[PDB]
């Protein structure tokens, strides 16, 4: 996909991680703000990108990676595992009839004339509380954390880190870069310098280190 | 045991077991009727022991249908209820508990297995309770909710006294007679308020004035 | 309209408020359940009701006529009384304004940059708590409060109360009966006992007193 | 007057006004950033009387057109603050509560006329302001959102702290100028977290061993 405005010769191409330098701090500022109010001066397409379609992030350790929309899809990805596992699913299967059949028995015995239906795994994870840790979190970790939970939204097409190439090491940006190729990501890092020698375009545009 | 009193009356009628009383002029059932839904106040119920029955430990019913056996008030008591038998039973819940463990390092199993760096809590007795979805059996008649509604009434131990408004219009003698056996034997303690006589049933029935009279003793 | 049901010779018509005496307590009980269970053996219509064009009374004292859908009716029924006080109103306008304006003069004093938009009289009734006043209502007050709050409400066509009678003076009867002809309303009395000596239907199928 | 300690560092880095801090390591800026967020700890923020600044004292900034200035937090605060002006006005306070009388009863006059029996609470002087929708206005740059930031951080008493998280990337020279002027004229202690030199202000450079050199002072 592409990234274009009006003062660029010809747009940017986005193919998988693509690091965008914008050395003049009016411009860096100008564009972070205009991807900020997408909706609009910039364009990302040839269909045009949606602004629902795109993630946008700015402050890394306080994105949350947690909502209910992503427990949803990553709860649902754990259950797919097991669709992967027969015999330990089957199982599980066993164990749950197994607790679902004492406690209909403590139903049985309560005065009360009690019915219900059946426990599911899904019922399970949801249950055990399982998310996303964070808590402890390094910058670069949670980069990462949001790179995996960004593959599980089918609709975003498009995500963007804003000055974040500050705070990673070149093995950490490597790291990064080396994910979103694994995963057919595709991701947008606007950095105010360049970042190290990856390949990357630069506004004073020109390519460095192809 | 119990005794239903207030200004009006000449002396405080008792509640023991099954009471149909009946208050022979509208003005005066209104009046009843009207400070039962108003209890907090002009009319009182109190035990034996002189000592008042709250709000809370008082069911008052006239909508008969409507009253809902699975009310979030009433689910929740039942699975803590259900919890607690199994925190009596130390073998069971010991049996629980390894299976509970179990099937979480299962799923744990798969957490580790995820991309993500993925935390978690517990599963609890309590949860599994909830999730298995129980909740009490639901009843094509009047009569039968209304039996229900005792079932229901005999396992809320809070609740003390049981009013039934203006019920006696739906029921049948075979069924008035049906409500009241199941209230002797389960040792409920059940006030039927009714406009007029409830067929020939022993009963004590009020007049204008606020004489009570018993009747077919 | 009319109610039906496959034991009646003939259907039943519901002008207005109509007292209908079910003396067998089987058949008193039966009915007043498929009315509870509308959906179905008893017909209303020559377009049938639909079950959510009824509304169904049989706890009278705990009926809530203050649901936010009544209160939203009623508020704007406040404010509708204002349009036919022009006068008054524009009283009210210009003393919202000198509120406002002392509002105003805040929001400049403090040292935020404050905007505002404006004061309505729909948000000064919300704002005073206006409702039904229900805490020391006796049965009869309680049934005027249900009819007219049922005038509201525009989408229900049919009041039901079930086994009220018992509670009513014949004057209350007679002037429930008042209102619900002065208002145009619609609405049936199932009673397991003749009603006093008002007109009246009697399945045993014969009226009386007309 | 302030102070930011812990333990990697030789001596305490001291805020006082608005403070340019250069971690010039990238392995440090991280620590210290993910330090500032986690903050409740390894990292110490405390004032002269040695009193420790809470976690609900300081403000933390990354995502600057994010901030909300609009927040129910902060609108609470505000039309609670607006209340308070009032009742330091007597007279004006009267005078609110006279028109708010009178509408008030221009109002239950229309809910006797009513049919129906209406009862009614109060209207409130918060409640005027709510239903007014008094609100922060709102810039349409990042220069310009960092002043209004600065004005809602000196507006909220309670926080004694501001830190921007790498901001510098996205002002002038000039902008940085005008930010360090209005927090010098109304005295507020920001910190300014960078990742390399900002322009030629003076400010602190702390090296990979958190040796700390003063520059351009
Ligand atoms: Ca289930
Ligand atoms: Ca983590
Ligand atoms: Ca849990
Ligand atoms: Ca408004
Ligand atoms: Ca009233
Ligand atoms: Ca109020």
């Amino acid at each position: 996909m592409n990234l274009n405005f009006s003062l660029l010769d010809e747009p940017i191409p986005l193919r998988g991680g693509t690091i965008l330098v914008l050395e003049d701090v009016c411009v860096f500022s100008k564009i972070v703000q205009y991807c900020y109010q997408y909706e609009s001066e910039l364009k990302f397409f040839m269909k045009t990108i949606k602004e629902s379609e795109i993630m946008l992030v700015t402050d890394i350790l306080g994105f949350d990676v947690n909502s209910s929309t992503i427990l949803k899809l990553i709860h649902a990805d754990l259950e797919s595992q097991f669709n992967e596992k027969p015999e330990v699913k089957s199982m599980i299967d066993k164990l749950v009839a197994t607790i679902t059949e004492l406690i209909v028995f403590e139903c049985l015995e309560n005065e009360l004339d009690l019915e219900y239906d059946e426990i599911t795994i899904l019922e399970l994870i949801k249950s055990l509380g399982v998310k996303v840790e964070t808590q402890s979190d390094t910058i670069f970790e949670k980069c990462l954390e949001i790179l995996q939970i960004f593959k599980y939204l089918t609709k975003k097409k498009l995500l963007i880190f804003v000055n974040s190439g500050a705070f990673l090491t070149k093995d950490e940006v490597a790291s990064l870069q080396e994910y979103i190729s694994l995963t057919n990501l595709t991701v947008l890092f606007l950095e105010p310098r360049e970042l190290y020698d990856f390949p990357q375009y630069i506004l004073d545009l020109i390519t460095k280190n192809m």
